[PDB]
RNA sequence: GGAAACCUGAUCAUGUAGAUCGAAUGGACUCUAAAUCCGUUCAGCCGGGUUAGAUUCCCGGGGUUUCCGC
């Protein structure tokens, strides 16, 4: 709740993209105001460590459109995302 | 010094999962090419409020533009 994006990812261990797709985070590291994230499916992204970004809002949702196939998100992980 | 408008890839929009463009990446296709297409990924400048719920509304900071100032 109004927390930086690194806190939300570090808590859930998951990510939700602009399309509502859930990915499992394999690695993430902070540097200055930036975050470098590697998903289990292989994607690499670099985002701002903001309290107001779309990913920060999306992690604060209790909805999702689909899960990443290659990330193999478990029903347990999905449940832990739905029940923050 | 003060006032108003806007906000960081671009343009626009916006209290109830923003959109279009652009870029990165994989694939299809192709001649291991071009063109074309598809999948995946990328946002709210910062800090507090209000709210069931905030990029959106309020206050403050910062930046830009414009206007009014000894
Ligand atoms: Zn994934």
């Amino acid at each position: 709740n109004n927390k930086p994006l690194n806190t939300l990812i570090s808590a859930t261990g998951l990510w939700m993209s602009r399309t509502g797709t859930i990915h499992k985070i394999k690695h993430h590291e902070v540097s200055r105001s930036k975050i470098y994230i590697e998903m289990a499916c292989g994607d690499h992204l670099v985002v701002n460590n903001s309290r107001s970004s779309r990913p920060a809002r999306a992690l604060r949702y209790h909805k999702y459109r689909k899960t990443c196939k290659r990330c193999r998100v478990s029903d347990e992980d999905l449940n832990k995302f739905l029940t923050k």
